[PDB]
């Protein structure tokens, strides 16, 4: 004569990641980081650049 | 890691050309400069010709 089972399981959490690079050239760095030195008309189209 | 890249590239024109001719017969050239010389009826139909 057979009688009911139950059954209970435990899975767990695996980890992963996503990375994505992106550069900025250090002529772009200089040209952004002026703090209120620069402002003539040609480097404001390098600086919109 | 990677890093988003850009294309830049420059096409260039090729020149070419079309050709066609055009004929007129010496007889039709002595035929229409006569300017105001003849006058007659049987030239005329020539003329028009």
């Amino acid at each position: 004569v057979d009688q009911p089972v139950h059954n209970y399981m435990v899975k767990r959490i695996h980890k992963r990641s996503l990375s994505a690079a992106f550069a900025i050239a250090s002529e772009a760095l200089s040209l952004l980081s002026n703090t209120y030195v620069d402002g003539t008309e040609i480097d404001s189209s390098l600086r919109i650049r």
